[PDB]
């Protein structure tokens, strides 16, 4: 029988103010047999009229996917309110009603350290820059590298950790050749977080 | 009906004499209508009557799991033999039989560092140290640290993570005490992989004397 699954905004997208965040109500095995599927959504127990809907045709395994994202606003993220999208089908015994909103909770700014290359491994042709970031609350976390305002296309960010303490960590590694470092490019690490300033940091290393 | 997962065995207890490497064969989705489970066990073709074998009530939905783990030769899994599970049951229409093995294939030893703290966080009276663990294949590895020669509890691993020259990485992080550290106590990242002599190389770091 057809499942919803709800998805909050990308953490980037509700805290940077020129992004577009998203809440997406997500309808999955409905049958063949009983296509129709009527999505309401709900804010604040509020009907509302702007989202935006697509069906997927599952032929391979006799279903289909109905995807549909309503466009929200930053600052109603960020105050709490409940965003609600509630499904009917005639193959569900009554509708699913999905809600969500951003948690109420301690927020931890995390610690951001850029952190050289080991000795060891100076003698290489390319080698590792470490972004350390450390101490946050709540877990979602946005971390990407620059040089000279170029999005750096081989670093790789680790899973973030639950720490002992309570709050949570993660690294990034940053792949860089020997010559980029050697004609003193500065490399950027940059992480968007609920606890920052402008909820943006930037912590920059060269030689 | 009943499905049938298999399972290798942890490195750490593969790569080291002293441990007991299991293979497992867990079947879960067993009726408590046809509850009776038989498994038998092979390695490259022969029978083995060694597995101990439990079963799990899951009364909740009127099911049963089977464990049934394996004590395997060390030597047996290194050198790529096939170990192979049976499974029978009464509303099973044909026995299941799962199989695995070490898969062949390129090994490269970690480069292993610990990367020496800022500044800023020595002055404070706890901070992180940080192993980073690079360039190794395959991905199983087991990661932890030592203070003095004395396996340390506060530490945490993140899961490895596949590089782009077809390697992996990770990273270990242990908390440290301010006061042991002054104490010039000895913290070292000891790192068991495959491709390491005697399985096993250690990195140690203390404060400057
Ligand atoms: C195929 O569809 C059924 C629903 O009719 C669903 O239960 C099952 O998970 C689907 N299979 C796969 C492999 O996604
Ligand atoms: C309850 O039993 C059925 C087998 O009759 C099994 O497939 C199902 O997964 C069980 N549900 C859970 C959550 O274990
Ligand atoms: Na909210
Ligand atoms: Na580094
Ligand atoms: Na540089
Ligand atoms: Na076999
Ligand atoms: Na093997
Ligand atoms: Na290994």
């Amino acid at each position: 029988g057809p499942s919803v699954f709800i998805f909050p905004p990308k953490i980037k997208d509700v805290l940077m103010i020129s992004l577009s965040p998203m809440v997406t109500c997500v309808v999955v095995d409905v049958s063949e047999d009983d296509p129709d599927v009527q999505i309401s959504w709900f804010v604040n127990n509020v009907e509302v009229h702007t989202a935006q809907t697509q069906t997927h045709r599952e032929d391979y395994n006799s279903t289909l996917r109905v995807v549909s994202a309503l466009p929200i606003q930053h600052q109603d993220w960020m105050s709490g309110k409940e965003f609600k999208c509630k499904v009917n089908n005639r193959a569900l015994p009554s509708p699913i009603e999905k809600t969500i909103s951003k948690p109420r909770g301690p927020v931890r700014a995390p610690q951001v350290y850029v952190l050289p290359p080991p000795a060891e491994e100076m003698t290489k042709k390319e080698f590792s820059l470490t972004c350390m970031i450390t101490g946050f609350l709540p877990a979602e976390i946005a971390v990407d590298w620059t040089s000279n305002g170029r999005t750096e296309q081989n670093y790789k960010n680790t899973a973030t950790v639950l720490d002992s303490d309570g709050s949570y960590f993660m690294y990034s590694k940053l792949r860089v050749q020997k010559s980029t470092w050697e004609r003193g490019s500065l490399f950027a690490c940059s992480v968007v977080h609920e606890g920052l300033h402008n909820h943006l940091t930037t912590k920059t290393i060269s030689r």
